[PDB]
């Protein structure tokens, strides 16, 4: 109670959610890209605001979330998912954050999983997805092949760097003010207002 030891308060990590939840929503996005843009938004916001080398990462990822683990993999013959179950997240200053957390109450359907904040040292991280016996226990295997070929498109487009550029300017370390709603302009000129989306976050994992 006398120190900020974390990298990022919980209060801040739940607004660096928002501010990317807000921008993707329109997009309808899958899973595995949505955690693309969790990941590396997440991380150009730490990398801007924070000042922490922050590095998005991709492969498989498991977590006991209260009791119930969640799986990034494909089941074969467990693996690296192919399609959709591939998982982004950030290794940042040693933390583990995955500020896709909060949404993993979609697709989850019957194991009920809540929104919290995941942000837990990587020293920290379980030996397989074996060794999940704990609520917050994690297990993740980088795969940097798969995760440099599923973004080796995203330069090529230039309304993602557009998007990842609002999202630094949006988000404000608390108590400072952010605006409610942004207009943002697209390459073709044509401005739209995108406001903060409405969930109330608590807690932690």
């Amino acid at each position: 109670g006398y120190f900020e030891g974390m990298l990022i308060k919980q209060t801040d990590y739940f607004r660096i959610y928002r501010v990317i939840n807000s921008l993707l929503i329109s997009q309808n996005a899958d899973p595995a890209s949505a955690s693309m843009y969790f990941s590396t938004f997440g991380a150009f916001i730490l990398q801007q605001h924070y000042k922490v080398k922050a590095v998005p990462k991709g492969g498989l990822a498991a977590y006991n979330l209260g009791g119930t683990v969640l799986l990034f993999a494909d089941h074969r013959e467990y693996v690296t998912g192919a399609g959709e179950n591939f998982h982004c997240w950030v290794e940042a200053d040693g933390w583990a954050i995955d500020f896709m957390a909060p949404a993993f109450s979609e697709g989850t359907d019957a194991l009920a999983v809540p929104a919290k904040m995941f942000q837990r040292p990587l020293s920290a991280m379980a030996a397989s997805i074996n060794d999940l016996g704990q609520s917050g226990d994690f297990f993740y295997r980088s795969e940097p092949e798969a995760t440099a070929r599923r973004f080796a498109d995203w330069h090529k487009q230039a309304m993602i760097g557009d998007m990842a550029s609002v999202a630094a300017n949006w988000f404000r370390k608390s108590p400072k003010q952010m605006a409610a709603s942004l207009s943002v302009t697209d390459r073709d000129g044509k401005a739209r207002t995108v406001p903060l989306t409405g969930e109330m976050l608590t807690g932690a994992w």
